[PDB]
DNA sequence: TATTCTTTAAAGAATAG
DNA sequence: TATTCTTTAAAGAATAG
DNA sequence: CTATTCTTTAAAGAATA
DNA sequence: CTATTCTTTAAAGAATA
């Protein structure tokens, strides 16, 4: 299980970034809004990752801060939320803003994000409100 | 997911090439006609790759140009076309020639390729014509 | 199959340790009581490992001594004893103490460990007593 | 797919050898009789490999010569012959001796090897005689 | 797919009833509270059923009224609600009472039933309120 | 495999009909337009059936004439056409009209049916035109 | 799920009996020692059954008394005890004798039965002793 | 498991026969040559059957004599011999003739049958010669 | 005509055309 | 008593005890 | 406004809380 | 001499030969 990658940025093409380590280039998926913090190509960068394995595919997701990775891992455990939707949420709201919205049940703050329906937002609040404690 | 490999060419035995990186040798499958561009053994080379995972096997395909990899990925999504047949198409025609043939429905230009039947060419045109747009 | 890792300690957060080798950081799970022997962060360390693969996840376990790894591999073959429970046993008792307890059938020595029920301890003795010989 | 490994011999414990490359130690299974050719521990060695993937396990097999690897790959395709039995055959007979025995149908030359039954030897000759041509 | 069974009652051992049709005896699972309506053994009875198939098992559930079967089928589509739990709900509340409780969000009316947790009751209301 | 059912009609609730045979009531799915031919409830009826089995469900489909069943079986072999869609086609057009439309490539005659898109109709013509011969 | 069968005995060929009901003949497996109680062929008989389903096969087991069926169902839940082995136990010992032996730990009373090993008998006692209560 | 069917013949369309029992019509597959012995439609008939189950399909095969069913069951256990091929063999040769040919290794007697290749015939003799004893 | 070789869903419910 | 958390075959046919 | 795309995938046991 | 361990795990389609 790859926990962190450090290497040279070869190419930047949202949502994918390519990092080279010892001649091996790794395809990393990243949130659209965190992409702005990556250095210019040819510079070294560091990214925290989570490794996903499926019967037909293997994928690697990256984040600029451990806080982001923690919230991502928690989201994907909620039924009906997969990696694509999870990245969308992190693109729309910062991790701290999301926690506040769930505790306050600001349904409208979630429904405005792309791809999230009314039923989905209700389900998220019901499930997530119990884990932050 | 390995996106690119850079290393020393150890052996060339069409259709397989062996690249060494840090003492690990990777088996790579490549189109017969792109094989002519690889440098002489012992020289460094760069190859773009796509990683395929199946219940009983893992395989790594390589291409000399991003254009080739893009068309390959699109072909394998078509039902009834797998990596073996896809490499044949890329061996027979250049990527640009293939696009022209599909848009023009030059059925004969495709059927002449080895391993492609009349029904197969009909299916390819019907599916691919809608994706290039 | 990864048999041993040698690298720099990046972070220590029981039960997980992060080792960096050539820019790749590996997540390793270790027994709570062996964690005390790891050097201070930034120093080099060596850990013997066992690689577990499942349909939905891949995991890497580490141990400070080959003796521990051998007993771990034997435990996980016993029905009902999974990697999580196996690490608990190794946390509570040294490998040598465990062997003695099984041969003597000291049921109380096992039942006192966290997460182990009376039925579980009975099952362990019945299965393990035949393998040490 | 790992095709070749080059590294330092860390430990030799038949049938397993441990090779270190860049701080990662790889477990490699090898034929009992080819093991005698490996250098002394601490020296560099080269081994040709084949990578086996299964739903519950991943394994890496190694051979000193490309000839051995080729015959191994052919054997494991025969129904009822698995990697364990395949290594036994390569331990008892050299690749050249095996070919001669099959073409001559020297049933006794095969049955004398450990773990091979009369039915198994008959099946091997029937299947293998057609592939060498 | 068996939709209805008509036959002679052979044995009654809650939660299972045994019905014989042409020499074949079918094991049927039923709600604990609907069991009281079944006639005396040896009499003919009619039961509406739903057929469940899994990789390792096949099961046949029965109900006295089409209303019950309809609500059962809807319950089992909710994530985390298995047939075992679904039968418990139908044992505790009538179909009409359940509908009212969901629309009114009377959380306490659900949590009192055996096996139903607070989180489960919240989940049920959120999912079911949209289907009726 | 149940090939035909003969019994008493118990209930008629499109698209499902319930037939009783010896105290067992079978749920049968039928085309919306063939439902008009079924006798009044309480009368005996005959229906030709096809039995579908899946990992999670078993289903039984019925038709008034062998011609209908034959075309249904051929449709479901085409990739992307499920039993639900197949019943829709048989509801919109008679079996004879469908054959004529495919041979003539009357794309508009198909696209007007509910649930069938332009791409779907193109795929159907390409695949079906070869089987009627 | 078939719970009971009543019909005419067509054939008796231990361990299989064939019962006809309405023109359908069902294959039933029965314990070797209960087979002696079945009436002469052509007479009616009653047998309690348990239905077993697997990915590749379906099987139907029968017993003369509910007591036997209950113990059979309990046995097959024990890990390592297959239906074949469970029928052997019921052939060697009556249900009542088995209960007495387990509670008394009369290991020799079990090991003497065909196909039962020492390890198996130990496992059986450990698991079954807790369920009769 | 349906072992025998008795009922009225509804339709005869090689290789399928349709038998009605209590209003349920069963599709039965039979050898081309045994089909000649079936009575005229509307008469009662008896057929011995074997029930095959797969993840995607259920099928029922029938034979006029227990001898045929016994040989069929044995053939399908041989690797590479499917039910389709097994019915072909029984169409070409009587059960008694087949046994004689295997014991004598009359390769030509088998290769002449449709669908059977030289490699297949060799494999059959090797496997079947050991079971009749 | 035999040969060996490949290639592997449907629904729902959200947003586009 | 509810909670969340884990853990996942059978056969054959060769060889030991 | 209707079609097209996409994407996502069990429950019971027996401990402990 | 009889028990214990182990180890291994589809077929049809439609091309081409």
């Amino acid at each position: 299980v790859i926990g962190r990658l450090r290497g040279i940025i070869l190419e930047k093409q949202p949502p994918i970034v390519l990092l080279e380590t010892g001649g091996v280039g790794y395809e990393v998926h990243m949130p659209m809004t965190c992409f702005y913090e990556l250095p210019e190509a040819g510079q070294e960068a560091i990214v925290f990752t989570h490794f996903v394995v499926r019967e037909d595919a293997q994928l690697l997701y990256g984040f600029n801060n451990k806080q982001e990775r923690t919230l991502f891992k928690e989201l994907i455990k909620t039924n009906g939320v997969g990696p694509k939707l999870a990245l969308a949420i992190l693109s729309g709201m910062s991790a701290q803003q999301f926690v506040n919205a769930v505790e306050r049940e600001e349904l409208g703050a979630l429904v405005k994000l792309p791809g999230i329906g009314k039923k989905t937002a209700e389900r998220l609040i019901v499930e997530m409100k119990d884990r932050f404690k």
